């Protein structure tokens, strides 16, 4: 019953994990650059009009 | 609300500032000569008709 073969639990674990990982380095990023539009990846949109304003 | 990259207060300020500096010079031009019109971006006309007058 017990299957010391595979652990879906931990993988479970980690895929949340791996999202709080990079939730936390996108925070992380943008408090330290102090733009919400770092990259494309965010409001690609936001960019095209924000570079135009700038 | 805490955006740090920009203050447009602080540029809000810095525009009546400018504004109110240009007027001391003005004032100060004026009361130094004692001639309102020092020059025709004070008053065109008044300048041509003080010109014939004097």
């Amino acid at each position: 019953a017990v299957n010391v073969n595979t652990n879906v639990a931990a993988m479970t674990a980690q895929r949340y994990l791996t999202g709080a990982t990079n939730a936390q380095q996108t925070s992380m990023e943008r408090l330290s650059s102090g733009f919400k539009i770092n990259s494309a990846k965010d409001d690609a949109a936001g960019l095209q009009i924000s570079n135009r304003l700038n």
